[PDB]
This record gives C-alpha cells, sequence and structure tokens, in this order.
C-alpha cells in the first residue's frame, strides 16, 4: 500500500471524514473500524478525537487498500493518517471504535487494529469500561 497527500476540509464524525482529494471533495469512511454514532456513548468523544485532527496536526494522507475504494452510499474507504500516525488505530487504541467491517481484500492493517483493540480492552478504555 501507499500513502497519497489530501487537503481536511471537515472532520464529520468519529469515523467519517471530508478530504479534497485530487481536488475534488469526497467523504471517506475508515476502513476497518466502527465508533459510535454520535447519540450513543462514546459517540461524542470518538467526534472529537477525529475533529481534534484540524487543530492538532498538519499533514493528512489517505492510503487505500487493495479492495473496493468506495463503499455502496459513495463513500471513499481508506487508511487516514495525521501527521504520520494511523486515526484508524488512534480511535481503536483509545477504545473509541471497534475494529468492524472487516473484509478479506481490504483488510491489511486488521492483525495491527486487533492488537490496539486487545490493549484497549485489557485496559478497559472507554468503550470497554
Ligand atoms: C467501513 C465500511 C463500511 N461499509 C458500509 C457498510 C454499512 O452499510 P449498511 O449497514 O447499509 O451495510 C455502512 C456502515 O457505515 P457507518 O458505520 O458509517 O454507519 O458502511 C462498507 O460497505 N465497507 C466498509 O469497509
Ligand atoms: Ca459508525
Amino acid at each position: 500500500l501507499h500513502k497519497e497527500p489530501a487537503t481536511l476540509i471537515k472532520a464529520i464524525d468519529g469515523d467519517t471524514v471530508k478530504l479534497m482529494y485530487k481536488g475534488q471533495p469526497m467523504t471517506f469512511r475508515l476502513l476497518l473500524v466502527d465508533t459510535p454514532e454520535f447519540n450513543e456513548k462514546y459517540g461524542p468523544e470518538a467526534s472529537a478525537f477525529t475533529k481534534g485532527m484540524k487543530g492538532n496536526a498538519k499533514k493528512i494522507e489517505v492510503e487505500f487498500d487493495k479492495g473496493q475504494r468506495t463503499d455502496k452510499y459513495g463513500r471513499g474507504l481508506a487508511y487516514i493518517y495525521a501527521d504520520g500516525k494511523m486515526v484508524n488505530e488512534a480511535l481503536v487504541r483509545q477504545g473509541l471504535a471497534k475494529v468492524a467491517y472487516v473484509y478479506k481484500g481490504n483488510n491489511t492493517h486488521e492483525q495491527l487494529l486487533r492488537k490496539a483493540e486487545a490493549q484497549a480492552k485489557k485496559e478497559k478504555l472507554n468503550i470497554w469500561s
């Protein structure tokens, strides 16, 4: 896999971000993760965590996996990095998302994320509390 530049337009919630990608606006849904909806426990927390990338980071990059690049809603499907840190991984590590939506073909970072989830679970963090 390879990382490509993009520009943050708006972080929407915990696992959805709108980016300018090759000059066109696209809503990206983060691969392999599920944050609570905003109306559920830890939804607001995950939303603020991801939103914080606007203030807390400088360089945003997208990395597609080897399978489908768009979902049936027209959203991009990718791993998103902020100053080199994977947002997907960070959300799972903090117990703000669960590993989810795992499809063969788009699961390159599955084991990486499951490691993060196991730590967050052991610590009884947030979702796991
Ligand atoms: C992360 C991911 C989500 N999705 C789709 C399936 C879910 O739609 P359905 O329930 O209609 O199948 C939806 C979950 O998105 P949200 O978690 O953003 O609501 O996104 C994919 O199709 N592939 C993916 O890799
Ligand atoms: Ca969600």
